[PDB]
């Protein structure tokens, strides 16, 4: 377990997919990595080659070469393909290379078994990586060092926010930050529909819906306030806001969102 | 005649409130205005005076003086106080000065009647002005010019996004972008409570909830995609996301949000 | 595994039922097959004799002879009868003949085991085959070739649309395209009942209901748009459409249809 | 009242919109008339010019000229613009010219008052005009003749189906065939979501959903059967279909669609 050179390490992606692309772009954009320090290899899809090459990244001809040339290897294939991919690469997965998985639903215990060592970090990002606003969580394998963690924190800091948590929380994380964006997509559409139902033009209703949600979440992120206090701040006496909030409460809105997180988390567990 | 000099105009706030402060800070930060080009007056509050003075803004002793010294006058008092305030200032409200109201629920027909002329713009911003992420909409009085509009765009573009709409849409705008942030504060708290119900630590649950909402709304704002399509992009077959979405649909989640916007809009009309 | 001659192959139906009749009529109508290239046999209903004979198709006296004279054999008996039928014919089911099942709920693993070889394609069509608007899906056995697939694509393309999917999706397919037509028959009656409730004559209400459904689905099939975008296109501000849509959303309409598909898919699995 | 020559009349569109374009294309496609017998004029956008010119239709410079050159004039501007457009053209609206409105929500009494005569036909088409599957209904003004009606039937027969009804039914028509497509778009999306919830790939689920609806509506339109008979035909005993239909019936699916039509029809009346 030699420390990974924090300022000069090379990064490899196994699986040149959307998430790999988002991470690469973020890391380049933030200056955490240069394109020359990133490698990947292309599978069945040739559309992908151009996506990486156009960022200045070298696309190699095999996964094996990506691993050989990389200090840090990110596995970003679909979860059901990961075990076979790791097993095939295993002879190259020496302990001087930090391994990372972004695969949804694959536990650290399994990752470590497959690779044959514990210098492994699991991350669960989410779809907003594409715009640099991912909610990501990492868990550390048994031999991942504090410096390894910092390196991954910096890397995933370049596509959003990143927190640390024990692996046993990941089903619930998956139901909240992994699946949650869809809940909000429904909400944005419904808010827009609501605006139209109240007489707004569609384009304006949808623009307002998206920015309202963006603004409110920015307030929650930056204000240092409890969401209840934020709600209190905007509910003027007898006003329009409390009229709307009351309709939400009549319908058990909060409990419906709780139900969605719980059901998604339970599904995550069932798929394990 | 008498276009307002786009690069040198002076701006006055009548009502040195939170919203006035947010607009002033934004305009300064963006370089649209310098502090020396902004004036306000404080009705009673010492705390308010230090808030403006600490960003370099001169606090005068009367509303009358703010009006005299300003090319553009923003009325940012509470709506129930606005009529008397405008009536008292009326002799000073000459047609060479562009007037702006941010007052919730006050229609353009009334603003113009109170002032005695039609060189008036109404804006409805929202609470996210504080973090530069307002959703704002403007409507033009009968003598507001295109250059007047541009000036107001630039100004409210400094604190979020700004759109234009007919005054008749404003009750619905109020129920959507004005009131919507509370609906999202509920959502954020509920999502966090869900995460805790699913076994997450509270701090992590809340951090994830807020950033999940922020990221999803950023995807909606940047992607160019319909929210349906964004939901399609994240609902993998038989996966955790579609499980959660299905719970939301069982409960009529979308309709509840529609209800809230509709109720808030109807409250707006009733108050008007 | 000799290629089936694409332009001259003969087709045999085992089970001279309604589905067989719809496939035969389609294939003849489209010019994919001529009647002289199609054979079937009755076992114990001679009324079926006249239905094939009247479209110019020869009706043989035994299933055995249909098989001998055919390059492609379609099994269109009731599912609970299929195994014994295939077992009886087995000595004649040589690998030069492509086998096809349209039997609901019978998996490829079983088809192949019964026949003793893997040159087998499963199709799940639906009721709209009768009017050349089936939604069909095919899965390929282990020895079905790409050319076999193309042949079956062209055949079932004559009674509607035909997609390819893995056999493991067929319970869900059965709940959606197999059972879905009933959901829409309910919808059509309900829309007609709604029109009558709103004061329309029954004959007009039913005509409008059916054609409204037809037109909307044709839009969805041709437009290249997401259904949400299509909904957005027709929901004018504060207008009649959004008022109707809002009543759907209040009631959880979407979730009810999701429930139906999920229940039907589960039932399919249980009947497995 | 001079008959409009049936085989040589010229047709003018006032408002070179989407619906005008659909009608023009349909009529040219079906051979009802040649492009040389059609005229329109262009307003705010010159993008429209090319849409008409590219099908061989002459685009004139004024509404006035379109009217002068046309025996049959179709008004296809947005409803809120129609009154002023008709009043401006009124001196040219001589009784030898058959007038037609496709405007949503504009009653025959008003049309006739604006034009100053009763040789007017109202049509309510729907969004599926774009694919030639409109559900349309016409009503006759007090001086519209049987031959005028036949001419308009033939014309609107080119973009779908066309029925006749008294003007007093048009609110309800609007809530059913006018607004109904959105109810079906919801249904298509929800069906697809259901498929996905049951484990289907999204692309397949959406393809199946759309074609399932199309095919069921085609069965309703062509079979001659009551929808209840059609539902009986596919609900095999104890099978997947009846399981899904039972879930719909548990939830009051039929009533929800009735509610949508009734609400949309009431809204139509309220707007009128
Ligand atoms: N996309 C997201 O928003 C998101 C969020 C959280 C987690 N994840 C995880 O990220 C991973 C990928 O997600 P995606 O959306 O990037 O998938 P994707 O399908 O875009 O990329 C997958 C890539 O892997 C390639 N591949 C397949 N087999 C391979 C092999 N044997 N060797 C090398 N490459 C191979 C595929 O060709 C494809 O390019 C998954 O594990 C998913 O759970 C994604
Ligand atoms: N704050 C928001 O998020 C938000 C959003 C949309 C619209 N608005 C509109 O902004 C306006 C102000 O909102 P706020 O939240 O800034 O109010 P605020 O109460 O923080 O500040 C209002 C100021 O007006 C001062 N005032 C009272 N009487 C006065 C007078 N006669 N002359 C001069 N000043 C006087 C008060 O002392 C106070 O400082 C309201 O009309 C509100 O509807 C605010
Ligand atoms: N009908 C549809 O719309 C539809 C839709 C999807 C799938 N399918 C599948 O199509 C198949 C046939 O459906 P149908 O509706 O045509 O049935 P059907 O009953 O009309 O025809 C079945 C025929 O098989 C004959 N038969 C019974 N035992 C036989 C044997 N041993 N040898 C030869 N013929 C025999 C019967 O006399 C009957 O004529 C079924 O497996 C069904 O699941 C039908
Ligand atoms: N589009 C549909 O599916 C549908 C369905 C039912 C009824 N309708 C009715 O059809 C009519 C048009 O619908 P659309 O969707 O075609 O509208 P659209 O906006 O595409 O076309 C309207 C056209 O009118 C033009 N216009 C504006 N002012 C004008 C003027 N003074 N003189 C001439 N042209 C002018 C606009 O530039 C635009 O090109 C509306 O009345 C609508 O209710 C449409
Ligand atoms: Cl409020
Ligand atoms: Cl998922
Ligand atoms: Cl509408
Ligand atoms: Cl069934």
């Amino acid at each position: 377990i030699i420390p990974i050179p924090a300022d000069s390490y090379t990064l490899g992606f196994i699986g040149a997919g959307k998430m790999a692309e988002s991470i690469a772009k973020g890391a380049v954009r933030s200056g955490v990595l240069s394109p020359s320090r990133i490698k990947t290899a292309i599978h069945s899809n040739p559309a992908r080659r151009t996506a990486f090459e156009s960022i200045g990244i070298t696309v190699l001809s095999s996964n094996d070469d990506v691993v050989r040339d990389s200090n840090v290897v990110v596995f970003s294939v679909k979860p059901q393909l990961l075990k076979d991919v790791v097993l095939k690469l295993k002879p190259l997965l020496t302990k001087d290379k930090l391994l990372v998985s972004v695969a949804a639903g694959i536990k650290m215990k399994d990752l470590q078994e497959w690779a044959g060592h514990e210098r492994f970090i699991r991350v669960m990002p989410n779809t907003a990586a594409t715009v640099g606003e991912a909610a990501s969580v990492m868990s550390l394998g048994g031999a991942a060092t504090e410096e390894d963690a910092n390196l991954i924190s910096q890397l995933f800091g370049s596509i959003g926010k990143i927190w640390k948590a024990d692996d046993k929380y990941f089903d619930a994380i998956t139901g909240l930050s992994g699946s949650g964006p869809a809940y909000i997509y429904l909400a944005i559409e419904a808010l827009a529909d609501g605006g139209v139902a109240a007489g707004l033009p569609r384009d304006l209703a949808l623009s307002l819906a998206s920015q309202t949600v963006l603004g409110a979440a920015s307030m929650a992120t930056q204000s240092g306030k409890h969401p209840g206090q934020l709600k209190d701040d905007v509910t003027s006496p007898g006003g329009t806001t409390i009229a709307g909030v009351h309709e939400l409460e009549k319908a058990g809105f909060r409990g419906i969102l709780m139900n969605a997180v719980v059901a998604a988390a339970k599904r995550s567990q069932e798929l394990s």
